[PDB]
RNA sequence: CCAAGAAAAGGACUGGAAGAAAUCAUCCAAGUUGGGGACUAUUUUCUGCCGUAUAGGCAG
């Protein structure tokens, strides 16, 4: 490697905002409320010292409540449906290093991205990204509706429509006349990723049919603990409207983390996909699947580029010849960052 | 045990709103009057000429106690998974579903407002069922329910037993009750917690305010089905890791007895072994009930 | 019961004049804060007559 090497971010959303319509006004934001509640005195160390001596606490001393201040958000009475919207731009920006201080590293990385493009493979990545948009997984914990309808528009004049996204799996065979739209959307994106000077925008709107006063789950703030007993212990993220009203939202990178959740190339057993990560981090299990000790991480693989190009050149393409290691590497170059200090 | 372990909630309501009908419009809110006297006084009662008051809320149930939300230990995880399934296949979800279902049909979530001239409860679900309790004033915790009512308890138990145990079923219920009332009967909505007192309301889409009962106040009523201690059923407690009893200011499963959640959590290896030899004992019923009301189980 | 004992440093005074700190410039690239929850209790505010009246005035 070398002293300077970096790629920029080739695929990205802006943020998502929740709102609803009225008969008199087209845009009314969903907003949050603040309240004091009475909690439970419970859990370990409420009553134990190192699971050894149970603490001295007299019986009556645990019947007391534990008050807390929290923010919360609910849909108001008599609204028929809730809307959520965001925009997405895609750039063909993995073809060339943003910065590179080594002429030989540069010509190789260029040779590789091109060797890959002409054998196919952007179609593979585009199919996986497209599936994640149409499925609706970017709603995170708000997917549990009575019916979810998703509509997509693009700058090239296309429109896509999924009447009900509640049941499309990662692995399986999609219903007819939906399988078809996945192919069409894949084609627009596969192009957007590899041809320069196309300004491609998508506009994604979804509708959520909900319960009478169903709770909504927007992004939380990462905060320090207050000690004035007035500031909430749990705070939610909002945006300002042009007229000063506040609205609940989902953060840009929170939408992004969902869209790029594509990686089932490890251990030769697909399971569930991981968020692309140089070390294969798995948050739910608090572990890592491509620990440097295995030889399967990004940095080990980054140093074999000369060998991969040689293989790709001997292949024909248009088939299933590309190995898991080449796909992994391309996925990381798409989520660009700093790859330095050789 | 281990450092990180969490479950999320598997059963939850939204909030309850009070309203009445007119000949001119179907939803007119019950409102609250305030005099500034800051330090205020306020009141709420059914106004003249309204014969009955309506109360409504929604409920979602999710099969979410089958797997840890977070677990940092592969051996703790293997066991908790084996246990939930060892239990599921012997039944027992029926028992929990029976207990939850009984409370909805009885109507105790109305708290202090149960004293009517006749309360009727109607339930609709996302699978196309409808249930009807013509009069909720006569159903006890313990006793045999009258005919045609015992039957609906079984039918509702079955739908919920599934909602709690099999994934990818999206099960919603919509619960409305009618309170036949007195001449100008006083109504008791949730109070505001402050550092005189104030009452809680919600905003309507048209700007009017309405009286309500908080989500967790409805929830606390539904989950009150713990009577597995001391071989004396009495009335049930709200499920709590320490068996708290607010009325008497005490605790029934005080850690000093060895009967709390945390002592029991560490015997999972032994329970699975028994289930394999299987009868379900109070000790595993308690544990399953706590996992359903999920929370933090950490710093072992 | 001290290298012991005693003690008025005072009166007067002009620092001034004059000055140019200036010319040039890319801080950039990537990122999941999350899981659970009862403000009401041993409360104090009932029962009536006049007045078209949920207005306003009154006995107990």
């Amino acid at each position: 490697l070398c002293t300077h090497l970096s790629y920029s971010r080739s695929l990205s959303p802006g943020k998502a905002v929740f709102f609803y319509k009225t008969a008199e006004s087209d845009f009314v934001p969903l907003r949050i409320e603040v309240a004091k509640i009475s909690g439970q005195k419970c859990g370990y160390t409420e009553g134990f010292d190192a699971n050894l001596k149970p603490k001295n606490i007299e019986r009556y001393e645990l019947a007391y409540s534990n008050p807390q201040t929290i923010e919360a958000c609910y849909v108001p009475p008599n609204v028929d449906e809730l809307y959520c919207r965001f925009s997405l731009r895609v750039e063909a920006n993995s073809m060339r290093p943003y910065v590179c201080s080594n002429p030989d590293v540069l010509r190789v990385m260029i040779g590789l991205a091109q060797a890959y493009q002409r054998l196919g493979g952007y179609n593979e990545l585009a199919r996986r990204y497209s599936a994640n948009v149409l499925r609706g997984i970017w709603l995170w914990r708000n997917q549990y509706t009575q019916g979810t309808k998703i509509e997509i528009k693009t700058s090239l004049g296309s429109t896509y429509h999924i009447p009900d996204a509640r049941r499309l799996s990662w692995s399986g065979d999609w219903p007819e006349l939906e399988q078809k739209q996945l192919e069409q959307l894949t084609s627009e994106m596969a192009k957007a990723l590899s041809q320069p000077d196309i300004f491609w925008f998508a506009d994604v709107t979804a509708s959520l049919k909900t319960g009478f006063c169903q709770e909504i789950f927007p992004s939380q703030k990462f905060t320090e603990r207050p000690d004035d007993h007035s500031v909430a212990s749990r705070q939610l993220a909002t945006v300002e409207c042009s007229d000063g009203q506040l609205a609940a939202c989902i953060n840009p990178q929170k939408i992004g983390a969902a869209l790029q959740k594509i990686d089932d190339w490890w251990a030769n057993d697909a399971d569930l996909p991981l968020r692309v990560h140089e070390y294969g981090a798995n948050h739910e299990a608090l572990t890592a699947l491509r620990h440097p000790a295995t030889g399967q991480d990004f940095y080990h693989l980054l140093t074999k580029a000369e060998q991969f190009v040689t293989v790709l050149e001997s292949s024909e393409g248009g088939g299933v010849e590309l190995p898991g290691e080449v796909h992994y590497l391309m996925a990381v170059l798409v989520k660009g960052g700093l790859f330095q200090k050789g």
